[PDB]
């Protein structure tokens, strides 16, 4: 009952963290806009989650919107107002992570990662915030960043600046949207077992080395992020804006 | 619904932030141990809260336990097991903030500040963690630090190291207690409630209002619940945007 | 002295922080590639600094390289090698901060800021790291970020993520370029009195109010960054990589 | 030379980082006051460094000053002005790190840890800062903290809050001493080596080598010099990239 009758837009919600965060939002009474990339795989996943959300009495719609396309922000807002009447929460989750070495990093891979992880998020946040301010009823914006926003990654010279930039956008947006009662925060997931980690997880030796680094003793699951996202979108966090929240099982603080 | 059949110990729960957290924890279904300094004001406030919690169907006791006395942790843990038979959550909230200039800080005031704010919290955490481990069912530990754990204060040279010290403790203990399923986190409140000075402080909060003690209940109950089962070693600002608002 | 027999590239060295840093490295015995954007004003300033560096026996050349142009980084390294034989230090300083509100941010303004401050830096850092690894004698890279990498600004929703992304790029590049003896760090200046913020300093009430928030009791000057920048590029910082350093007179910690 | 005519006090300056920093300041023209713990070996090391400093033309004195004894701050200051007529820089390096598990952490072990690392540093800083204000010619203060001021350590639950608090102490003192031209900053060294496990620890450092005391003398002399005239309330990691290299 934390988001009853609220409209929640979750970009990249056909798989992994976004999918489980869109489910728990409908379980908290929200009508969810299930944004996806527009591919035929993301359409299969977004419509699969919709079947599951309606299965427990929820209500949700699938919207195709490539994050790299800067028009996608207004496309999601329009389809959310038209189906449910408002936009109350934006969970910005869409992003890529193509691991690659720095010195031979192709230019087009860098811009593709920046355009998708940061550029599209900016104007997706702007279009959602514009609707929130017009309504005058406040709102919440949560950006799924990463632990990599505080530390480095050798194969991620193109990826971590977009996660660190995503965190810094919530800080400056909190000051700008504060006078309109719009809260902007970021969750920093640690090591979550998801579709990006398929090849690395099957190796048992690497997985034990990854698990050994986490004080809680296990890798993360998409459901582990759903709670803190519903929390940051709720009245329980009514005085929380411009903040970050690690969800990593203690990974960041466990210096070897 | 979030804390059914859990035993929560809140130190300094007679006034301010700890009082509002203890009340909310009781609403969530928890058996709460209300801790106070043992003074007349602390004992009176602990009673009044136990009266209100009992009136709406809660379960709570009131235990006096000076945070500076390093024995209080085991005293509150013994009082908790004796009444409810478990210890599952600890909210270390007790603390003082006596403003004072730096170049003339007397040893007495500093040692009382570090002794109340940090030294007592350490062994209060130690006591609660000892019971959680031997129980074998996990548990949560939340320390009420401050936004002053990330920045400084000229009249708080003796105070901000204890806040940042409390944050560091939650980082280390989360390592040493992760295998026993004991999560440790720190909440960082901002400015929680001269009218010309009151609005000048409000001018710097992007949300446009000072905090209230109930603004810390939600964040504390979230960290102590299954909503945060993968959240340990983290800090959470609860300040209305005060930290990011640079000018 | 500290930078003898060393070639330092300093982008955006015609004015402000870059001009002071390039002059100081030359005072420490280095041969400085003075980078500018190519404008007539920039070229005049780069030439003015070179003539000053020659006045006290130093050696420097002026090279135009539009940071918004992603081909400029390879042209900067080539000009340095051709004239001096090596690239040993890179001070990435070129950047802009066009103040603008968030909700009506034009697409051109955001993309111009991100492309200049972050995207151009990435490939200027790549081209310089490529030469340093090739030479086999290590190097140093210093990105001029900002205190805005740790906090926000309501009129800088597009600008602070490029500063936070520069810091994080240095963290990730420290790991990737560590085995080759290349140290990567970032300086976070506070409010330095330059042309990037001159309109706010044109007001006496605004200038004195900003000074009130600095514990050291004065706004920064460009030379206040030259010392810290030369320290990080020298053997003094032998064991310093992936770190940040505030040069703000205490502005960050002074909670209001 | 960057520290000519300046008087520098270095606590814990008989071994490790403090010894390397005290010698490096002497090579920069400073009159060094080599503080030590008063132990048998401590006085030997501090007196051997003063002859080594005098061997290359420097000027240094040795002063026994137990950091846990809060009287030490004014003892070093008075000994510095008696010997050199001034106090211009304070390098607070003295500290202990006794690794110990948390759930059976003795009370007296915690109290010695915090007392030496934080409380004793507090009043050493205060004693030096009052003399710097009395001279009215500015000053600089450097606190040797650690990477553990930002992360956790399961066997260092008593240790990391002391180092996180020393950072928080420089932040707040920066504000309180800014108006007097006193800069306060902290260095955060990584694994400073002062063989099966030594190989694995090196594999986590991007620079590919562990730390040595001299690796910290450059950062310290920089923060103490005019090259950092606008640097106060800052912290500098000197860890060869250990903090940023996750995994
Ligand atoms: N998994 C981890 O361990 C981890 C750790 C730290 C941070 N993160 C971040 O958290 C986010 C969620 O990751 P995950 O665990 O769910 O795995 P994931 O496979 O990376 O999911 C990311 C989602 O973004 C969508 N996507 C890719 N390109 C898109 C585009 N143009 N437009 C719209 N959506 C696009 C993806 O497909 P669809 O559009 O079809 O939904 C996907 O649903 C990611 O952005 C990731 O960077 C993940
Ligand atoms: N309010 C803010 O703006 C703010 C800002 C930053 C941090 N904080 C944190 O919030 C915590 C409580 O402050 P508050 O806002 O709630 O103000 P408050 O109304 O004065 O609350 C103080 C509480 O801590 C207890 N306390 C103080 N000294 C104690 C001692 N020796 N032994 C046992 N208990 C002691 C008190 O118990 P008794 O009732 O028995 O006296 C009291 O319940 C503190 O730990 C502080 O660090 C608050
Ligand atoms: N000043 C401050 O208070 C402050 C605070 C925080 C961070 N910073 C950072 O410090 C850096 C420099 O700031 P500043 O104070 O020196 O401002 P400034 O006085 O305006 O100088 C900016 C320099 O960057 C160059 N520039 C702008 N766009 C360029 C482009 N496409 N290509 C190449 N060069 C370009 C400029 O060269 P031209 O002469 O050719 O235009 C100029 O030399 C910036 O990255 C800024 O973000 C400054
Ligand atoms: N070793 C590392 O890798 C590392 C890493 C990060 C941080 N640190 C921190 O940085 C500091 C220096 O590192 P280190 O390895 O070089 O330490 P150390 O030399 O091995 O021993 C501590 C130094 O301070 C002195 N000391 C201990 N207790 C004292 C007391 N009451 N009063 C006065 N002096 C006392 C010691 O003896 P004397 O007084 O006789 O000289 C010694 O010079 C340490 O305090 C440590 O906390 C160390």
């Amino acid at each position: 009952s934390l988001l009853i009758d609220k409209t929640v837009i979750v970009t990249g919600a056909s798989r992994g963290i976004g999918r489980a965060a869109a489910r728990e939002c409908a379980r908290q009474g929200a009508r969810v806009v299930i944004g996806h990339s527009g591919s035929d795989e993301g359409r299969a996943g977004a419509l699969s989650l919709a079947e599951e959300i309606a299965a427990f009495g929820g209500t949700a719609i699938a919207v195709g919107a490539d994050a790299a396309d800067l028009d996608s922000g207004e496309k999601l807002v329009a389809a959310a107002v038209e189906a449910f009447g408002s936009v109350d929460v934006l969970v910005n989750n869409a992003g890529i992570c193509p691991f690659h070495s720095f010195l031979d990093m192709p230019r087009e891979l860098y811009l593709k990662t920046v355009g998708t992880n940061l550029n599209g998020a900016y104007f997706t946040v702007q279009a959602a915030a514009r609707r929130m301010k017009e309504q005058g009823r406040g709102g919440a914006i949560i950006a799924v960043s990463s632990i990599s926003a505080l530390v480095g990654g050798a194969m991620q010279t193109h990826y971590t600046p977009t996660k660190a930039g995503l965190l810094s956008l919530m800080q400056s947006c909190a000051i700008a949207l504060g006078p309109y009662g719009i809260r902007c925060n970021a969750v920093l997931p640690g090591t979550i077992a998801t579709d990006i980690n398929k090849e690395d997880l099957s190796d048992l030796e690497k997985r034990e080395r990854m698990t050994s680094r986490v004080p809680l003793g296990r890798l993360g699951e998409p459901d582990d992020l759903a709670g803190p996202i519903v929390f940051l979108a709720s009245d329980m966090a009514r005085y929380v804006t411009g903040a970050s929240l690690l969800v990593d099982g203690g990974l960041f603080v466990n210096l070897q």
